[PDB]
């Protein structure tokens, strides 16, 4: 009669020795190498038509049970004396708001949290296989969820939704009348850290570019390029870019603090769902795991995937000239034909290449995601940064190099104002209605067809948790942060690299984030699952990423100076003076702007104190028990 | 009847109250709040001739006293499964070489490293004030030592030198008929880990520019700028600048966990002997501190030093100017007089340069030191890095100002090629002169002055001992490895700053530092006093300088490419397209140099792995106090 927190789907065909062997080793105690989760059935009675519902179950626990999984998993909690320390259950009264009978202590998503990391540190020891299939290899030492998900008999493990608490959540986050800070802390509390760091990023790097489009509205409009000649904007914005990507660092830490996922240690990495190779004594652990050949991984890294890579990147070059071709056609279809289309023929072709860059960007994804679990990456971390580095390098090459081609080949400033700005709006616009706005359509459709096949039933089904979970089973999952990222890697790339040139397309970033805000709520709210949280300290590789753009955009920049007819009008003659007074405004702004990143450090400086508090706290505490 | 370890010189006007308090202080036991170390005077007898040596006295203590001081320290010593862990008494059995008859255990080094964290960690608890003294104002935290310094009673405390396992060190150190590998764990095990890093490091920078020495040997006498034009070799030249600095950090993480350092844990750092401000609540710890207004620190740096700095910087150009006007004198004056004087008075006038450079530069360390000592900086982590920033600018500046004034101002490559080579070995000349020759010539005559002295005294003094404690007292002490490490920080700014148009310098480095090994091993075995052992897991901030040197090489060997005859042979007419491609390489160097140093992981493969088991063993630990 407990409290649903987390549903397992099995597969149909599944045996019933595997069910009791599976249901025998939840229920059991800690002690006994169970795991003494609370078990349910989705329902206690069956009809002919809700037989293929019946492999859903539930999983929670009782309130010693989270805190005893607290304890394990080491939830870093406030303390009486506004401090955070790690939580243990022996010292659990000097926690704030923390009673006996207080069950809004730890809130649904830490619940969540600990059930998941209960399930997956479930090992088997005596058992060489699952006890029905053959093809199950346990080995001692192995997650029994892991080889249930990867054999195909669990299909999804997914947490619920909260439907009355979601609501409460909804009400002050879509922002659409009035400017408000987004509530962050109550963002954290319902959906993890990771998915509130990402939208502490978008309210952040929201309120960045701010300075961006004010300063840039009129700078494109009154022409103040004949007053400073092009000196004080370039270096206004190459500066502003490095420092908000260092007061994110410090806002990221000061957040980050706040929840206490700053001072939980690094949890030892278990091998990915899929990396397979010859069962062996693992050096590091001394425990048993699958070891693999470090040359055949690095073979078929820098052999198959870098010469794919290669062949992509020729290929998206290869696209982007026959768009060229397309745009010499067009422009002479233009000369040829009228007066009445010719403006609107100009702004067809960079939609179509728009419209094709956003589709193969889907489709390299895909097959760069299949060359890179293809390769046997052992941790996580690793195969996510050897993902990032694939997709990077070709959105990065497919989305700028037609504007790089516009920009220093064609030299052609008017083309270039047209295809930044089309390129920029119709990515965003597309971005949209594939991202969030299309998929929240069809799922209006789907729950309104599950709902009108609830209704009509005839039973006497407790229908407010059934039809809650068949909608949550239907639901698409969510696949990290990595392309609600990815999205404003582009848009700081669109903004930051041609903003001499063209510093309007800085408020046609600012005019998609007002959106952004409210359209990724949405995507989180009625479109997905619930994701399960998951603890971050920072943004991660994408800080390097976000800082490389900014220094790439000084070179660009710097080389979009010298060619401007304001620049060029101030030597006439001598063209080897401005193109060493070019790079030495380029050298100066690469110094100061990495000076500017080592200079402000990077934890904030009460934060600082705090942290170096609870090291000499815990150093002492060494101390005593040494005394 | 012990042997003694650490040699503590009181002053001469000091009361016996003092005195017997002081000695209540360090015999008393751990327990009673002394620190009970055995203690002694020099000399159980005294004559009317040694009153004056009367204040000398000998401080060692017992086998299971140093081994309780080495589970304070947190000495890393290797166990018998090959493993590096922190000693601890209780599980004293364990490790490698130890029984309980093993005086060889402990090593002279690390008993005499302790012997001086047990007088550091001597704090005062009641008492208010010292007794006899009223300007020794004691607050409960503080060192007992620390005061006795600063207030000028206790004149210095130095650990012994061994006379028979130095000379055993020396045999098997002076390289000087045949190359030799430099045995840096002897000397790791006598000089502690600072020092033995620095010689490892300059055994390895030895060992590197042998390469740029090599091959720029026959590329400046059989010119071959004329088949490659300049592209080779200064490509080959910078990209492997980087590789030894990074190599050097994969080299030093493996000789630092071989000795332990690794993985002691960072030691909090009490307040320098120095820092005086008001007392009150230190708010990281909870004790009673110093307290210094971190607006008044801010105001004294960029107020005073820096304006400091520049107005010396200025000053240094301004003696650069002069030396300018009298070359063009001497080279009127070479006009002037005759055929004899043609060849030598070109040389005299970089040669007084090169006097006053190394004159005025000591004497901008001195001012420097000062006026950072000044500042009240509170950590002395803190007060190196602002020690380094002064010294290491203006000695940049005021040794290659001269070579940029000639590489780029009056572009005159002829007499880049005699100032450079001339200002490298007269430097370097003049710096094993005033560093190790010249000193180890006045501890000779100083030596045989006390010997002589100590022959004819007509007394029964045990000689084998007064002896050397007389000769220690008065020797020189060790002012950190960073004037050590600063005369290969400027050898390697004139190697790879300007290699291109006079790689011959290489060759000058090398042997200079074939001397060198040899040079330093004599001013630590026979010149200075023996320094205490200090831990240290890397060479700290040079790492960083010597980096910013290898950057900043990109940028002038690009500015020497793009001045030659060579390459301006290349294209005659368009001089705009010379810069593009110079400009092009020199960003392609640096980013290709980045990314080498981003790429190559700074741990080594194995030691990763036994880093990575010694954190799964320690987490395994708590998980089983908690289990
Ligand atoms: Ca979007
Ligand atoms: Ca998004
Ligand atoms: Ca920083
Ligand atoms: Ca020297
Ligand atoms: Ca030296
Ligand atoms: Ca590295």
């Amino acid at each position: 009669s407990f409290t649903p927190l987390v549903v397992i789907e099995l597969a149909q065909d599944v045996k019933e020795e595997t069910k009791e062997w599976l249901k025998n080793r939840i229920i059991a105690k800690k002690k006994d190498g169970g795991a003494q989760l609370l078990f349910r059935p989705l329902l206690n009675k069956y009809e002919q038509e809700t037989l293929e519902n019946q492999n859903l179950y539930l999983v929670g626990a009782s309130k010693i049970r989270m805190l005893l999984g607290a304890e394990a998993v080491g939830l870093v909690k406030e303390c009486n004396d506004n401090t955070m320390r790690a939580f243990t259950y022996r010292t659990r009264q000097n926690f704030k708001g923390f009673d006996d009978n207080n069950d809004d202590f730890l809130t649904m998503a830490e619940c969540q949290f600990i059930i998941k990391h209960e399930l997956e540190n479930l090992r088997a020891k005596d058992e060489k296989m699952i006890p029905g299939y053959p093809q199950a290899k346990l080995y001692p030492g192995k997650s029994l969820l892991r080889r249930l998900l990867t054999s195909g008999i669990v299909i999804q493990v997914f947490p619920l939704h909260d439907s009355e608490a979601l609501k409460k959540l909804e009400d002050t986050w879509y922002t659409r009348f009035a400017l408000k800070y987004q509530p962050i802390d109550s963002i954290r509390g319902y959906f993890g850290e990771t998915i509130a760091l990402y939208f502490g990023f978008l309210e952040y790097f929201t309120f960045a570019l701010i300075p961006m489009a004010v300063i840039g509205l009129p700078y494109y409009l009154f022409v103040w390029e004949d007053y400073d000649k092009y000196v004080i904007f370039a270096s206004f914005n190459l500066i502003w870019s490095t420092v908000i990507l260092e007061l994110w660092k410090r806002g990221c830490a000061n957040m980050t603090y706040r929840w206490g996922t700053l001072l939980m240690k690094r949890k030892f990495e278990e091998p990915r769902p899929g990396f397979h190779g010859v069962l062996g004594i693992n050096s590091i652990t001394g425990k048993e795991e699958p070891l693999y050949p470090s040359y055949k991984r690095q073979l078929r890294i820098y052999l198959v995937s870098l010469p794919f890579v290669c062949l992509c990147l020729y290929f998206s070059l290869y696209v982007m000239m026959i768009y060229f071709d397309m745009e010499v056609w067009a422009l002479g279809l233009h000369e040829n034909s009228g007066s009445e289309w010719t403006s609107v023929l100009l702004y067809v072709p960079s939609i179509i290449y728009a419209i094709v860059i956003e589709i193969m960007n889907r489709l390299y994804r895909y097959a760069a995601e299949f060359l890179t679990s293809w390769e046997n990456h052992r941790l996580e971390s690793a195969y996510q940064n050897h993902l990032i580095l694939k997709v990077l390098v070709f959105n990065f090459l497919n989305c700028f190099a037609s504007l790089f081609y516009i920009a220093f080949v064609l030299k052609d400033m008017k083309l270039l104002r047209q295809s930044l700005a089309t390129l920029l709006i119709t990515s965003q616009i597309l971005n949209q209605i594939m991202e969030s706005f299309l998929p929240y359509w069809l799922q209006r459709k789907h729950g309104v067809r599950v709902k009108r096949k609830v209704q009509a039933l005839k039973a006497d089904i407790d229908a407010t948790l059934y039809e809650q979970v068949i909608l949550e089973k239907e639901m698409g999952t969510y696949l990290g942060t990595f392309d609600d990222y990815l999205e404003l890697f582009l848009q700081f790339g669109y903004v930051s690299l041609f903003s001499c040139v063209y510093p309007l397309a800085a408020a046609f970033a600012v005019l998609n984030n007002f959106t952004e805000v409210n359209s990724d709520a949405l995507k989180m709210c009625r479109v997905f699952k619930r994701p399960f949280s998951e603890p971050s300290a920072n943004i991660g590789v994408w800080q390097l990423a976000f800082e490389t753009m900014s220094v790439i955009s000084v070179v660009t920049n710097c080389a979009l100076i010298g060619m401007s007819p304001q620049v060029n009008a101030v030597f006439p003659e001598s063209k080897a003076d401005l193109i060493l007074i070019v790079v030495a405004v380029e050298h100066a702004l690469l110094a100061l702007k990495f000076i500017l990143a080592f200079a402000i450090p990077d934890k904030p400086r009460h934060i600082q104190m705090k942290l170096a508090r609870l090291e000499f706290e815990s150093l002492e505490a060494l101390k005593q028990q040494q005394m």
